[PDB]
């Protein structure tokens, strides 16, 4: 009757415990599962006094390499435009075979690009294309984190078909003097290797052509490239969920649930003794 | 005198376990309320072999698309500019009314937009717009997911206004060849839904009006739509404070103290046969 | 011989609890120090009705301000270009000196921009800049947080000297009709103050020269500042990490362990037991 009632409701109670135990056990699961499928990021921006010289690999084609320098000023200096300038910079020319054609070969001309981002250092390139019939006049162009680590590297072929894929190729207009600020954004990972990309800001500059005034009706291509700021940018994926945490956790929820059934017994003897002294 | 000193140290010490899980419970509620106040972001890139053909409502206005074209290769062949020519896109002509005028309405041309990005497929229009005076000549363009679901969707209305809302809307001038490389954001929210956002990056490319050389004197705009990369980012945000970690986490807790507590009973019977032993 | 051998395997799993305790500290110390350095961020977008005026800092040099205006519909009207025209902005001229030459003093123009986002205000500005010989002209703007606060700050050329600093300094191009769409981001760091930037996406759309049509000759540059969304966006980093929860797993760990060890202290009882019966 009452014994079998009160016995009853007690052996309810533990497993209500145990049930209360399996519901933590099957959250901690799922909970684990979401968060393994859902890595948070991190962003940290690491500050550099003077970046890796980068290179950048342009694709002028027909277009003549006018000129080339560096200049640690804000703007570069006043111009002659149209007529070939001194150069000043460290180029090689390359001819591989991209991967993405295999059939049709490329020719490249990689600059060494701006290394002191704190002296505002850029380089400032110059190419005339004789009079052609495209109507869309544009030069290639693909950065890549060093031109040091292109020069002393085996079959440069590779490292370009490498970067052909590793990196992405914008475009910059004759006309116009599209100024190109640079920043690199390293992402980090699980297996291992940390992978770097050139993020970019593209502001083009209408060319004043009244200068020439004349027949020579050829384009222009002016193009500065220049480091955005001396930050980079690490982003990397944390795993929120590790196995050593959740089983600490599980435990310490156990042990509770353990001493509160030896609680629910000291109850038992407690109702005993108020049983006994009525 | 000293033994009820060391009684009193006693229970203020059993006090001071007491003022520790109350701190401790204090610090965990105001945990747990700035970590559901500040849920951290997760971005995970799933790369996709087509996209689905996204929809391009332009406005025209005056505008008469010459022509539109759908490329497979990386770039669009020549071209016959100010001329019509050889339409190959699948257009939808629609006038709704913009639910923020409500008064105004506006009539769009909804092109499907290329669907194959592993192949570099794009889709190049071609616009004429007679002489006009208002000395900047542009169309605006707005990016939908899926051209189909524009398609087989009643009210189609209601879809344009919702468009209208739920994307943003940019322009292209004339005189350049606006080249867009779109990307797919899908951010998942608490509630339900998750809502696809079209991220773009414009690159503008003079456009050689030589060739005609003549009165033509009429504003030509070319645009390229194309995918950046295979790749879809999906953005969510994580809450992550739960409540069950947190109530295991802390029963763990109450559980150490009550351990503490039982030690220092143990110390005091240790400390008892101590002074008994001398 | 087989006591012995059962009294040493059983201090050497008392010896592996205290090891797989030992392991469990080191991993959580390695944790800890991982999820210190790695901070997670959080973006939350705050709406707001209407934004702080901003300021925007200009450097036309040279350049003859013709009219600024306020246009609360979603494009500018017709205009007159070349010639002065009505201002109805709020401009005030100040000459600082760029912390960065500390010898060159540059002149700005400090415009109040727009407020209303949800009326899609903008803020219309038309430069003339006589005939020249930089074959590339363009003019350099600043946008900083709040006209106001320059406006009733001591030292305003102080408050200049910090935002050619705190804020990055975009240029925008003649022949053009600059549209900048503006945005706020709002990062909060560990240390106290959180520090407001702009982002701002930029639209040149060709300007018709054909109206003059004469000797004019002079650069004109149009710009046009407006809000791209009501959305501030604020971005925090968050210490996964912290004592007191590393404390509670740890102390709930541990605890687990001991009645661990007193199981196995019973376990030993259940074997003398049932010898015993034997
Ligand atoms: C093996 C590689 C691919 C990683 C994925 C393995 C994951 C899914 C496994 C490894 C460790 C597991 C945890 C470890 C053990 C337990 C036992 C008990 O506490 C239930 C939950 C809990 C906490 C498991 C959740 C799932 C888990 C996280
Ligand atoms: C109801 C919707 C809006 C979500 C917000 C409810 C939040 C604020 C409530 C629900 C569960 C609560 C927790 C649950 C119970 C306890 C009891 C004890 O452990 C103290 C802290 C702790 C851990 C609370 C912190 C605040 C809490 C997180
Ligand atoms: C002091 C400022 C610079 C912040 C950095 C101090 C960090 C490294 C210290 C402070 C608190 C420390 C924790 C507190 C105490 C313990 C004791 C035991 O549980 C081992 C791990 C654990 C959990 C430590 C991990 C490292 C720790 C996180």
């Amino acid at each position: 009757c009452l014994k079998n009632v009160f016995s009853v409701l007690l052996i309810f109670i533990y497993l209500l415990l145990m049930a209360v135990a399996v519901f933590l056990v099957y959250r901690t699961i799922t909970d684990f599962r979401e968060k393994l499928k859902h890595p948070v990021m991190s962003v940290s921006y690491k500050e550099v006094d003077r970046y890796d010289a980068p290179g950048i690999a342009l694709y002028p084609g027909q277009a003549q390499l006018l000129s080339c320098k560096h200049h640690y000023e804000v703007i570069p200096p006043l111009t002659s435009p149209g007529q070939p300038g001194d150069m000043n910079c460290t180029t090689q020319r390359i001819n591989y075979t991209d991967p993405f054609s295999n059939q049709t070969v490329k020719s490249a001309l990689i600059v060494q690009g701006p290394r002191e981002v704190k002296k505002r250092e850029l380089v400032f390139l110059q190419f005339r294309l004789n009079k052609s019939s495209e109507d869309f006049s544009a030069i290639d162009y693909l950065l890549f984190s060093s031109f040091q680590e292109f020069l002393q590297s085996p079959n440069r072929v590779g490292f370009m078909q490498a970067c052909e894929s590793a990196y992405s190729s914008w475009k910059f207009s004759g006309g116009f003097r599209t100024w190109v600020k640079m920043s690199l954004v390293k992402t980090k990972e699980e297996d291992g290797r940390e992978a770097v990309e050139f993020r970019q800001e593209t502001s083009v500059v209408n060319y004043i052509d009244q200068r020439p005034a004349a027949k020579k009706s050829a384009q222009l291509f002016f193009v500065v490239f220049e480091w955005k700021d001396p930050f980079i940018q690490k982003v990397q994926d944390i795993v929120t969920a590790n196995p050593w945490n959740t089983i600490a956790l599980l435990c310490g929820a156990f042990l509770a649930l353990f001493k509160a059934a030896e609680f629910a017994k000291l109850s038992i003897k407690w109702m005993i003794k108020i049983r006994k002294r009525y």
